C-alpha cells in the first residue's frame, strides 16, 4: 500500500543511495523510486521461470539485434498495477514522480521500427503468458542521441549506462565464451574448429512483466569481454563488439565489426539455448545422442530479419561437430527450429556478406553454408533439370564478381516459416521476391501483421484515453483490444465525443508545455498538430511533407487574410550519420522553419518544429497530442510501418498511401474515416515502365514550381544560396521514390484535412471510428497468430500467487 | 542481534541477487553477506560527513596513485564488531563462512609497500577519528594477477571489477571536468590554457570504517571518462587513463599514459578540494578570491610521493588563473596546503620527466613550474652571489642533454613539510640527497616512521595470537599497540611460551594445507618456515637469499646425515612486466627449487616454494605462518619496509640488515633480539669509494664458487646451460647491490637462526621479546604524528549513539 511504498522508499534511499532528504539529487529520487518497484518483480520473475522449468512448456527465443525498449519505471508500475499507489506515495513525501521519471535513461538499443517490434512482442508474450525470452545485445551505446547544430544534425554518443541500470541483472554464472577467425581441420573424432580468438559473453537479465498476470519473462542481452600496458589495453578490441548498436534503419552497412556482432549473439543465444534444453531433464536425457529429437518440441527460436542468420549455421555446427548428430538429422531439427521474419523492401537494405570477409572471420560457417547451398541446389537440379537460371536465382551464394551470401536466402532454406509483417509486403515477399522459393514451398510463407502493445502504448502514454474508454466500455479491451469495437455505440453521443476532444486537448496543451519550454517558440494551442515522426529516410518522404509546409506558407503571404485552419507541424526522427540526403533534408525542414516561425505575416497560423531526439519516451509524448498523422511512404516501401497504429490508437486521423498496414487500417475503420491519397503500388509500376520524368510535374504545377524555386535559390538560405542543390539534383534527376509524382495529390488530400478540421464533430466522430476499429493492431493479436501458426505454442491464463 | 541479521541475509539474497537457497550461487552467498554488513555503514558514513560539514575540522587528504586495500568484507566486521554476530548468522544458515570470505576480489590498487602504506593510514586516520579523505585513482585494472608458466612469471589481467564491487559508490553529482594538451593564450586577462581535450572524471566513494568508534571516513576514486563508429569506439581513449595501475615498484617508466594519470589524479583532486572549501560555511566568502586565506586551516594535503607532484603547479594555476589572486599569496597558501613523503632514495625510481613532454600534455603547467624555479633560483643567488654549481643543483630543470623536471625538488619547494619514512632513511634525504635544501630550511625536514594496522594485520589475519593476547593483557591493545609491552610480564611463563607456539603451529598447519593444494609438494609441518615475500627487485636481494638456499642443498649432498633443522623457504613477489632481472631471478629460484625438492637425497629436509600470486590477501595468510622473516636489503636501499613490521607483530624472527625500519625495530626489541647481519651504510660506502670487485668474493668463498658455478654451467638449469648468463654478468660486473658481500656474514647469521630454532625454549622467547615490542609499529602512531607535527589535526576519540 501507500504506507510501505513510502517506507521502502525510504529505506533504498537511505541504504542503496546513501543519502537523506537533504542531500538527496533528483537522480538518487529516481534510483530509490526505482528500486522500490523492482523489488515487487522479484518475487514472480523468479516464480515463472521456476514455472518454465517445472512444467517444461514449449519456450519461444526472440533472436534479434535490437530491442527498442524505452524508459522502463512507467510500464513497470502500470503493468503491476503500482501507478496510482506510486504516485500517492511520491507525493506525500514531497516530490514529482513525473520529474522523477524523466530521469531515466531511454534503452535505446534500437533503430526504429524493427527494435520497437521487439520490445513490443516482449510485452506481449509476457502478458499472453507464454514462455518466451528476449535475445539481444548489451551494447554499451544505444542510437546516439541528435542534437540540432546550426540547422544540423549532430550526434552524441548515447552513454545510458553511466550511471548505473537498476532495471538490468548480471549473470555471471552463465557467462559463456564466443570463438572467431582460427582454422578449421577435419579429424576422425570429427571437424574441429581451432586457433580461435576467443571473446567472453556476459549475460544481463531485464524482466519483462506481463500485464496484470504474474507473469515475469526475460530479456537476456549479452556484452562483449576479454577472456604488458598496451597487452591491457587492448582488451579494448573483444569489447568492441557490444559497444555500440549500428545506427542504420533500412540500410545495410557491411562491416567486419558488424558481422562479429551477428555472430556474437547467435553464438551466445544458441549455446545458452542448448545448455537450458540439456538441464531440462526432458523426457530421457539418454547420453551420447541425448535426444535433441525432442529439441523442435521444446526450442522455437525466431530469427528477427536476417541479422542473426548466422543463428541457422551455428546450429548445424553445435548438432554436427559437438554434439556428434549425423547431417540429415541436424538439418531436420534445426528446419524445425527456425522461423525467419522478412521486414525489408529496398535493395540497399539486403544482407550480402561478401564470402571472402566470412572465410576469414567464421571458416567453419563458411563451410556449412556451402554445404546447405549444395545439397539446395541438388534438389532444384533434381526437380528442375532443364532450368540452369534457376539455380543462380536460389543459390545461397551470388557469384557474380566478388562473391556474396544472401543471407535471406539462407534464412528461407533453413527455417520452417517466413512471414512478412503486413499483408501487401506478405505477399510481394511471397510471390515475388522470393517466388522461387514460395512455389516449391507454398505452406512455408506467411503474414502476420504488426501490432504495438496497448500497455505502453495506450495506458502509459494516454492516461487520459485510457480512463476515458474504460469508462465506458470496462477494462476488459487492455487484453482484448478487439474490445474496442464496442466504442461503435456512442458514435452519436455528443458528450462523449466532447469527452474525447477535451483529452486530446489535455494532451496538447501538456505537449505545448514540453514544445516552448524546448524551442522558443509559442504554440498555438488551438491549432491542428500535424506530427510525422520516424526515422529520416527518402522513401519515407518527409521531403513531400516539407513541399507541403512551403506550399501553406506561399499560401498565406500571398493571402494573409483567407480563411485558415491554424496548424502546428511536427517533424521529427533521426538520420543515420552516414546518410547524406537525409541530413539534407533535415537541415531543409530546419530552415523552413526559421522562414516560417519569424516570418510577422504568418505569425500564428502557422508554426513548423523540428523535434529533436526523437525517441520512444518522446514518442510516448508526442503521438498522443497528435490530430494529424503522416504515413506518406511511396506505395511499395514501408512494409508495415507501427507509428501509424500508435497515431490509430491514440485519436488521431492518418493521412497516407495505400501502403504497409495502412492498407489495413483502412480496411478496419473504412476507408473514408483515412485520408488515402496518390500512386498505389500498381500505379508506381506504371511510371516507372513508362519512365519517371520528375520535371514534367515541376513545369505542371505552379505551387510545385514556386516551391522548388525557392529552395533551389537559396529562398531559405540566403546566406548560402545553393545549399540544396544535391536535394534538387535528386528530386529532379534520381527521385526513385517519385516525390513530385505524389504531391498534387497530396496537397489536395490536405486540403480535405483542414476542411474536416473545422468540422470538430466530424473530424472527432471519424477520429471514434479509428480508435475503435484499432484492435486488430495490438501485438496481442499478433503474437496469437505466431504462436498458433509458427511456433506452435499455446497462450496461458494463470496468476502468480504470492501472500496467503 | 544473530537473528536480524539471518533476516537481513535472505532478504538481500532475495531482492538483491534474485535467488533462492536451491539457485544461488556462492557468490550470490558472498554478495548477500556483502550486502547485509554494508547497510551497517550507512547510518555512521553519513553522520560522519554531516559531523564534519558541522563542526568544520581542518581535513587530511591523503593524495595518492595508489591504494592497496585489498578485501573489505572481513575488516569491516571487525572494526564495526560485527563479526562474531554475521559468523553466527552464516552458521545458523548453514553456510561456510570462510568460503563466502574468500569469494572476495582484492582490491589490489597498488604494487606493494607505497600503496599498502596509504591503506594502513586510511584504517589508522578514520580509528583516530580524523576528517580525513583518500584520493586516488579507481583502476579498472589493478596489479595483475600472476600465474607461474614453466617456472616463469606470467601475467594475467586483474578484472577486479567484473562482477560487481558492492563496496563502491558512485558519485554522479560530483563529476568534473580535466583538460589536457591545448596550448597557452597570454591574453589582456591572464594566461589562458585554451583548445584542450576534455576528460571527465566520475568519483567512486567507498567508506572506510574507524575501528569501533563508529567514524567511517572516504576513499574517494576517480575514474576517466570521455564527454561515427570509430569515434564512439575512440572514447575508449580518454577511458585508458584510469585502466591500468603502472605495475612498477621502486622504477620510474616515463610513459606519456602515466603523466595523463597523474594529472588526472591531481586536477579531479584539487577541484573537488576547492569545491568543499567553497562550500564550507566558513567565515564569510567575498567573492573573486573567496579569500582562500583560512584555505590552509582548512586543507591539507599530502603528497604521496613524487606522483602527484602536479598538485603543487595545479593549485597555483586554480589560484592565479581562476580564483585571480596574486602570485605571491597563491604561493603562500600553496606551501602551507602541501606536505611531501619521500619513499625511496633509488636513483630508478626518480621521477624526472622530460620537459617537451610536458609542454605538450600541459603547457600551463610548464609555465607555472619554470616560474616557481625562477623565483626559487633568483633568490638562491640572493643568498649565494658566489656558489653558481648550487644554481644547477637546486634547480627543478635538469638542463643538461634532454631537460628534465626534477620532482622530487618541485614537491620540496612547494611543501612546508617534507618526510622520510624511517629515521636511517630520512636522515639520508636531510643530510645527503637533499642537503642543498636542508641547509637552507632545516625546520622543514622530518621523520616520519611507518607504520601497519594491527586490525587487518593481526586480529584480522591472525585471530589466534589476538586471542591469546587478549586472555593475558586485555583488549585494549587493539587501539593502543604500545601496550603489548605488558606481554613481558610471561617471559619466564613456560606454559604461555607452550601457547604462543601452538597458535604458530595452528598457522603453518593451515597455511601447509594451502600449499599442498597448490602445488605438488609435501610440507614439514615440523620445519622452519623461511619466508621473503615482497615485490622482487635486484635491491630486495631475493637473489642472495636463493645463494643461501643452494648453499643449504649442496651441505646436504655433501653430508645427507649431518644434524640439519628442517626448512621451508618461501619466496613469493610480482616483477614488473619490464623488468627483466626480477624475472631472470624469478626463473632462477623456481629452478633451484625443481632440483631441490625432487632430489631424493634431500627429501623432507629442505622444500623451496615460489609463492605465486603474492599480494594482500595472501600476505595475511603466509605471514601468520612465518617463523623466520628475511629483510635482507642492501644497507641503504629500502626506505623502510613495512613487511618487516607484520612478520615481527606476528610471532616470527626476523634475519635482515641494518636497514629502513630495521633499524627501529632492533632500537625497540633489543639488537639482540634480531639476526642482524652483513653491511651497515658506511661500510657500503668506503667499498663504493674502494670500488666493489664482485670475484674477489667468488675465489675466496669456496661454498660461493660452487654455487656461482653451478648457476652459471647449467646445473639448475641442464636442457639450457646459459640460461643464467644474464645473472652471472650482472653479479660479477654490474651488481650496485653488493650481494657477494654480504653473503658470507648472511650465510654465518643463517646458521645461527638454525641453531636457536634447534632449542624451542629460546626461540619462542626472543619471539615474545619481538612481539612485546612491536608496538610502536602501528600506523595508529605514524598517523597521531603526522596529526600532531603536520596535519595539526587532533584525533577526536569517541561514540556518536547509533539510532537507538
Ligand atoms: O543488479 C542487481 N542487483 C545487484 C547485483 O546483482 N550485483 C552483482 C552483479 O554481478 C551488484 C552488487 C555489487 C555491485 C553489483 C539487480 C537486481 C534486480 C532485480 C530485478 Cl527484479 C531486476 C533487475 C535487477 N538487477
Ligand atoms: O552502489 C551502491 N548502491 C547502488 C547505486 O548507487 N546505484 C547508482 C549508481 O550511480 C545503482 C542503482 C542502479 C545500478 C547502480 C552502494 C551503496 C553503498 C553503501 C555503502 Cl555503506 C558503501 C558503498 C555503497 N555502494
Ligand atoms: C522511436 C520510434 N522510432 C520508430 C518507430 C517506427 O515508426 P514508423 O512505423 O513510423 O517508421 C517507432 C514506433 C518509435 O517509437
Ligand atoms: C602484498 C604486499 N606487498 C608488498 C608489501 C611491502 O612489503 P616489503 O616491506 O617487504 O616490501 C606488503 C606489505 C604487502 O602486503
Ligand atoms: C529493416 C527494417 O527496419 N524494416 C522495418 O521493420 C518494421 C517492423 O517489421 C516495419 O514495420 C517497417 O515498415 C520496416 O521499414
Ligand atoms: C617508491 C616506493 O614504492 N617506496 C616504498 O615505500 C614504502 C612505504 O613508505 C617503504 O616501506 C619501502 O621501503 C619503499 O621501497
Amino acid at each position: 500500500n501507500v504506507a510501505e511504498l513510502k517506507k521502502s522508499f525510504n529505506r533504498h534511499l537511505h541504504f542503496t543511495l546513501v543519502k537523506d532528504r537533504n542531500v538527496a539529487t533528483t537522480r538518487d529520487y529516481y534510483f530509490a523510486l526505482a528500486h522500490t518497484v523492482r523489488d515487487h518483480l522479484v518475487g514472480r520473475w523468479i516464480r515463472t521461470q521456476q514455472h518454465y522449468y517445472d512444467k517444461c512448456p514449449k519456450r519461444v527465443y526472440y533472436l534479434s539485434l535490437e530491442f527498442y525498449m524505452g524508459r522502463t519505471l512507467q510500464n513497470t508500475m502500470i503493468n503491476l498495477g503500482l501507478q496510482n499507489a506510486c504516485d500517492e506515495a511520491i507525493y506525500q513525501l514531497g516530490l514529482d514522480i513525473e520529474e522523477l521519471e524523466e530521469i531515466e535513461e531511454d534503452a535505446g538499443l534500437g533503430n526504429g521500427g524493427l527494435g520497437r517490434l521487439a520490445a513490443c512482442f516482449l510485452d506481449s508474450m509476457a502478458t499472453l503468458g507464454l514462455a518466451a525470452y528476449g535475445y539481444g545485445i548489451r551494447y554499451e551505446y544505444g542510437i546516439f542521441n541528435q542534437k540540432i547544430r546550426d540547422g544540423w544534425q549532430v550526434e552524441e554518443a548515447d552513454d545510458w549506462l553511466r550511471y548505473g541500470n537498476p532495471w538490468e541483472k548480471s549473470r555471471p554464472e552463465f557467462m559463456l565464451p564466443v570463438h572467431f577467425y582460427g582454422k578449421v581441420e577435419h579429424t576422425n573424432t570429427g571437424t574441429k574448429w581451432i586457433d580461435t580468438q576467443v571473446v567472453l559473453a556476459l549475460p544481463y537479465d531485464t524482466p519483462v512483466p506481463g500485464y496484470m498476470n504474474n507473469t515475469v519473462n526475460t530479456m537476456r542481452l549479452w556484452s562483449a569481454r576479454a577472456p604488458y600496458i598496451q597487452a591491457v589495453l587492448d582488451r579494448n578490441l573483444a569489447e568492441n563488439i557490444s559497444r555500440v548498436l549500428y545506427p542504420n534503419d533500412n540500410f545495410f552497412e557491411g562491416k567486419e565489426l558488424r558481422l562479429k556482432q551477428e555472430y556474437f549473439v547467435v553464438a551466445a543465444t544458441l549455446q545458452d539455448i542448448i545448455r537450458r534444453f540439456k538441464a531440462s531433464k526432458f523426457g530421457s536425457t539418454r547420453g551420447a545422442a541425448t535426444v535433441f529429437d525432442a529439441f523442435p518440441d521444446q526450442v522455437a527460436i525466431q530469427l528477427n530479419d536476417t541479422h542473426p542468420a548466422l543463428a541457422i549455421p551455428e546450429l548445424m555446427r553445435i548438432f554436427v561437430d559437438i554434439e556428434k548428430l549425423p547431417w540429415s538429422k541436424a538439418w531436420e531439427l534445426t528446419q524445425k527450429t527456425f522461423a525467419y521474419t522478412n521486414h525489408t523492401v529496398l535493395p540497399e537494405a539486403l544482407e550480402r556478406w561478401p564470402v571472402d570477409l566470412v572465410e576469414k572471420l567464421l571458416p567453419r560457417h563458411l563451410e556449412i553454408i556451402y554445404e546447405i547451398n549444395q545439397k539446395h541446389l541438388d534438389r532444384i537440379v533434381a526437380l528442375f533439370p532443364k532450368d540452369v537460371d534457376r539455380l543462380r536465382r536460389m543459390s545461397l551464394i551470388e557469384e557474380e564478381g566478388s562473391k556474396r551470401i544472401n543471407m535471406a536466402h539462407l534464412c528461407i532454406v533453413g527455417s520452417h516459416a517466413v512471414n512478412g509483417v503486413a499483408k501487401i509486403h506478405s505477399d510481394i515477399v511471397k510471390t515475388k521476391v522470393f517466388k522461387d522459393f514460395s512455389e516449391l514451398e507454398p505452406d512455408k510463407f506467411q503474414n502476420k501483421t504488426n501490432g504495438i502493445t496497448p500497455r505502453r502504448w495506450l495506458l502509459l502514454c494516454n492516461p487520459g484515453l485510457a480512463e476515458l474508454i474504460a469508462e465506458k466500455i470496462g477494462e476488459d479491451y487492455v487484453k482484448d483490444l478487439s474490445q474496442l469495437t464496442k466504442l461503435h455505440s456512442f458514435l452519436g453521443d455528443d458528450v462523449f465525443l466532447r469527452e474525447l476532444a477535451k483529452v486530446k486537448q489535455e494532451n496538447k496543451l501538456k505537449f505545448s508545455q514540453f514544445l516552448e519550454t524546448e524551442y522558443k517558440v509559442k504554440i498555438n494551442p488551438s491549432s491542428m498538430f500535424d506530427v510525422q515522426v520516424k526515422r529520416i529516410h527518402e522513401y519515407k518522404r518527409q521531403l513531400l511533407n516539407c513541399l507541403h509546409v512551403i506550399t501553406m506558407y506561399n499560401r498565406i503571404k500571398k493571402d494573409p487574410k483567407k480563411l485558415f485552419v491554424p496548424r502546428t507541424v511536427i517533424i521529427g526522427g533521426k538520420a543515420a550519420p552516414g546518410y547524406h540526403m537525409a541530413k539534407m533534408i533535415i537541415k531543409l525542414i530546419t530552415s523552413v522553419a526559421d522562414v516560417v516561425n519569424n516570418d510577422p505575416m504568418v505569425g500564428s497560423k502557422l508554426k513548423v518544429i523540428f523535434l529533436e531526439n526523437y525517441r520512444v519516451s518522446l514518442a510516448e509524448k508526442v503521438i498522443p497530442a497528435t490530430d494529424l498523422s503522416e504515413q506518406i511512404s511511396t506505395a511499395g516501401t514501408e512494409a508495415s510501418g507501427t507509428g501509424n497504429m500508435k497515431f490509430m490508437l491514440n485519436g488521431a486521423l492518418t493521412i497516407g498511401t495505400m501502403d504497409g498496414a495502412n492498407v489495413e487500417m483502412a480496411e478496419e475503420a473504412g476507408e473514408e474515416n483515412l485520408f488515402i491519397f496518390g500512386m498505389r503500388i500498381d500505379d508506381v509500376a506504371a511510371l516507372d515502365k513508362k519512365g519517371y520524368e520528375a520535371k514534367e510535374y515541376y513545369e505542371a504545377l505552379p505551387e510545385l514550381k514556386l516551391v522548388i524555386d525557392q529552395i533551389d535559390n537559396g529562398f531559405f538560405s540566403p546566406k548560402q544560396p545553393d545549399l540544396f542543390k544535391d536535394i534538387i539534383n535528386m528530386l529532379f534527376y534520381h527521385d526513385r521514390f517519385k516525390v513530385f509524382a505524389d504531391y498534387e495529390a497530396y496537397v489536395k488530400c490536405q486540403d480535405k484535412v483542414s476542411q474536416l478540421y473545422m468540422n470538430p464533430k466530424a473530424w472527432n466522430t471519424m477520429v471514434l471510428k479509428n480508435i475503435a476499429a484499432s484492435g486488430k493492431f495490438s501485438s496481442d493479436r499478433t503474437i496469437k497468430e505466431y504462436a498458433q501458426n509458427i511456433w506452435n505454442v499455446e497462450p496461458s491464463d494463470l496468476k502468480i500467487s504470492l501472500s496467503n
